[PDB]
């Protein structure tokens, strides 16, 4: 049985890393931290990081890595392997639609900011002058960079306008990753976490640093660090605070989306997964917490002052990255230059997550249909180029996607990959392939987290916040089409049958 | 099983002449005729038939028997059989599109005239009182009865409205396609033929001979039957007579669709096919221009007189059928009865239609997916009923898929699969094939009409009309499903390679 294997344990690591440390990580997760209090979040966010994110992830590279040795790569083959059933190959096909969902959205904010580095290299980007009055006429110029950029409607009808450029620079975004995963796990997805991952680390630093330093009349750096990391044991009762932290600890670790799954199936049948999930879980809370924790909100509170902050973080993950950010560097000296670094490292931290949204697609269609790569690999391309064109010209198309691919979907999945491997499975046998050639062992306790604590913290939150309608027309569009996509993705499997 | 074939030779007659005696040749015909001046049009209609109509028909059965001794009833197969290529294969996908997407707005219509059919019957519908005066309030409770049917916008959003009736009832429609199809070409769509063939002729007699007794103040049905076949050799020389005409030649003949090639496929490798299709061609001819021809326009006239008659047919064919016919029998005596049996009449006809363009999907999945019937049946179902749903609720989404695939793809289309078949399969092959086992020959004459004439008419009116860009933004929203729709297509195509 061929399939790839990663090459080395540092490429392995570093791919999944590349895996999980996203836009996520730098766009949202400074959102989340701020929107909540500050204080309120990094606490609840580490607890869910132990009591889910950890349990979680072993669980996936084992699933991983125990279909892997079969030849399977994805859920629909993998769940049907653990648990015997027709119900569970359709299950198993959301850990090929959350991916393919995801990844139309994804792609095309990625290619945003491969497009604001381009233009920022270049300096065509806005410069406004010095203001100490109207700091509207700092942020207007950046809020209309990108409203042009995206062709957000000045009217009202739900309709985007993407710019040529834009367009153009989706194309040259998704060639990228084409160019990346038609290589394969080691020769191309390994090769690039390698190259990619201490490059973002680097300009990482460098922005933290650099971040740091800021300091004007309103506020400093230092103040953002304080809000977000003084805690106010208060709230902390209230539990939209543990909605948002469990829910954030799935996209920030890349969890319920299929995707460490499938990279886990190409770990050699009895290469370790203990420590070297461990481990590259643990490079992602790294680069959250300390890493993108302290770039834009530190930033932002520098300039504006620690209560003009929690407003910013409510203004969305957009307004933040995109705008906001932008103007902030545009009163710093060098910062057209700290412009680009910021969207190149949000670049190549996009880059390394979308190829990992798009594997399982394409480990599908070779593992099931037995697709040649390049096709596998071309074929998926086609069907994220042609469905993002939903994302690019229908309004709120994506919040839409994000919504129940991104923030609902993974829940769920989540949970369902955890109740058919501990329980449907057996808990015995799941806890035993996951300690199997392990560099080191999973501390025991673990077990009972995981078999009743993760289980259960995740039932109450989608109890809680399903205890509680109308809404834009267009919202029925784009829930069509992924309907569709359900369907074709579900008919797909029924035909891998025979 | 080397595939199904048909039980006898009237059954087989009568599938196909129930495959091109639809909705169109009674919602459709009748509008196109008056449209032009109706004079006017009966002739070009005719040359076009002979023209045109025979030469293809002969063509599509000939290519559909041909593929079918070698187990192939599609043209993504066939095309690539006759013409070795992999171009071949891409162009067949459109013997696949161009079903699959009018089938999706065409149910639908089908399923209206079963929920008028009931309503009738049972009286739920409008019964306006004897106004001489106020024709308007005649048609207003019949305009309103439709409109709250589909659920027509009132204010402005294109968004429709379906009634819980029009969707159950569009449910039931489909059941009864797939109860229908689901038994195969000869226990099935043959064994309903003859039932349905017969008992629609019948009824068309009866509302013809019904119609034909028609006289108020301002006109009979006589007038109208006058000014259908009284020529006009004028206009004549103006040829959107002859785009009308040829592109009405393509529907009411079901030529372009891939159906006809489909069913033909059925057929035995040596059984006549030059008696048969005539015999059908002509069937469909005479359910057109008698019988069809005979009902809506003539009853029309009678009640609205001739001049008032060419703007009822420009209000379009769906105000026709399901608006003034019956308000106009409202105002007869037994009228209730006679919306009754036009509407039972154009379901019959509806349905032996709908089965027709459901087959070739069904017979791809079989022939090259290698699905059990069953489940090529359901799939094509699920496809059908979920892709419907664009047409049910998004306003002129069904214009939009009539025009790409029910308008134009069809003659691009018919023009395709001659040029395949007469110039690079080879003619003389093509002629022979055509002829082999026939209980009569094709009149020699027609091999120079079908090599250079057929063509050269076609090519013409796709360069005429086509030598002379913006409308609705929800146009887009259709434009983008039924593009997804042959990405879709091709992609299976793809898988039948191995
Ligand atoms: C992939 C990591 C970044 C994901 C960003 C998805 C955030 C979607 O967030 C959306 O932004 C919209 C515009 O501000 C708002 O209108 C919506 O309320 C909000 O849900
Ligand atoms: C493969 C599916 C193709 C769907 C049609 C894509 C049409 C792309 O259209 C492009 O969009 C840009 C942004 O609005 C515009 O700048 C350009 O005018 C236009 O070429
Ligand atoms: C909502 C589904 C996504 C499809 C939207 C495609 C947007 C079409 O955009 C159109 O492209 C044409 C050709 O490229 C141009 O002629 C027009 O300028 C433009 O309106
Ligand atoms: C809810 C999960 C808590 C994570 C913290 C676990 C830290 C490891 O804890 C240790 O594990 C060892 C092996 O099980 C034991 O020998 C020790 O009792 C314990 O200190
Ligand atoms: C026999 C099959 C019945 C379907 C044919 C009727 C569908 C045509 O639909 C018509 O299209 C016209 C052109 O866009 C519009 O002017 C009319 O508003 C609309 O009723
Ligand atoms: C695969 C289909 C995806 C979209 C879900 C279709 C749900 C439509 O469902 C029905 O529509 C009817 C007509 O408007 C209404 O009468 C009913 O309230 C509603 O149940
Ligand atoms: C192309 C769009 C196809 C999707 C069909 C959308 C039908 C809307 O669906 C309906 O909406 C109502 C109000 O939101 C709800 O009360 C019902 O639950 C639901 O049936
Ligand atoms: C526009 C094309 C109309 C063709 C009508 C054909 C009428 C039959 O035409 C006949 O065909 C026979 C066989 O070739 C010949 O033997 C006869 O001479 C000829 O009259
Ligand atoms: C969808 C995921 C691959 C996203 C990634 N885990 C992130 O934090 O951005
Ligand atoms: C699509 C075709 C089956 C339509 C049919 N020939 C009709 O005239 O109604
Ligand atoms: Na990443
Ligand atoms: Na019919």
């Amino acid at each position: 049985v061929k399939r790839e294997h990663w090459a080395t344990r540092l490429g392995l690591i570093l791919a999944m890393a590349g895996n999980a440390v996203g836009l996520g990580n730098f766009l949202r997760f400074p959102v989340q931290a701020a929107e909540n209090g500050g204080g309120a979040f990094m606490i609840p966010y580490i607890i869910a990081f132990l009591l889910v994110g950890i349990p979680l992830m072993w669980i996936e590279w084992a699933m991983g890595r125990y279909g892997g040795a079969q030849g399977h790569g994805t859920t629909p083959a993998i769940f049907y392997l653990l648990w015997r059933n027709r119900f569970a190959k359709i299950l198993g096909v959301f850990g090929l639609w959350i991916p393919l969902v995801v990844a139309i959205y994804y792609v095309y904010i990625e290619s945003w900011t491969l497009g604001f580095a381009i233009k920022f290299l270049v300096g065509l980007v806005p410069e406004p002058p010095p203001n100490a009055t109207d700091p509207d006429s700092i942020l207007r110029p950046f809020k209309e960079f990108l409203y042009s950029y995206i062709g957000v409607p000045k009217g009202d009808e739900p309709i985007l306008k993407p710019s040529l450029f834009a367009y153009i620079v989706f194309l040259i975004t998704m060639f990228i990753n084409v160019s990346i995963l038609i290589r394969g796990i080691s020769k191309g997805i390994e090769r690039f976490a390698k190259i990619a991952m201490p490059t973002l680390f680097i300009l990482a630093v460098f922005l933290v640093i650099r971040v740091f330093l800021l300091e004007t009349p309103n506020g400093t750096a230092a103040d953002g660090l304080n809000f977000l990391w003084t805690p106010d044991f208060e709230k902390l009762k209230d539990p939209g605070v543990w909605i948002a932290a469990v829910g954030q600890i799935f996209f920030t670790l890349s969890l319920g989306f299929g995707a460490i799954i499938t990279y886990a199936s190409y770990v050699r049948k009895d290469q370790d997964i203990v420590l070297s999930g461990l481990t590259a879980a643990t490079l992602n809370e790294k680069a959250s917490v300390i890493l993108g924790g302290s770039i834009s909100i530190p930033a932002a509170v520098a300039f504006f002052g620690v209560a003009n902050a929690v407003a910013i973080a409510k203004a969305g993950a957009f307004n933040l990255g995109f705008i906001t950010l932008p103007a902030i560097f545009s009163q710093t000296a060098g910062g057209t230059f700290l412009g680009f670094l910021w969207f190149f490292l949000l670049f190549f931290a996009g880059l390394t997550s979308s190829i990992a949204i798009m594997q399982p697609m394409i480990a599908f269609l070779e593992d099931e249909l037995k697709l040649s790569r390049k096709h596998a690999v071309l074929w998926t391309a086609a069907i994220v180029f042609f469905s993002a064109h939903l994302v690019m010209f229908l309004n709120k198309s994506l919040d839409e996607m994000d919504f129940w691919a991104g923030t609902i979907g993974v829940v769920f999945f989540g949970l369902t990959e955890l109740i058919i491997f501990f329980w449907i499975f057996g808990a015995d046998k799941a806890w035993e392939e996951i300690n199997r050639g392990g560099i080191i062992k999973v501390p025991r306790i673990y077990y009972y987290v995981m078999r009743y604590i993760t289980p259960a913290f995740l039932a109450v939150l989608l109890v809680v916040w399903a205890r509680e309608e109308e809404t834009h027309w267009t919202v029925w569009i784009t829930r069509f089409y992924i309907i569709g996509l359900f369907l074709f993705l579900t008919f797909l499997v029924f035909l891998a049958e025979r």
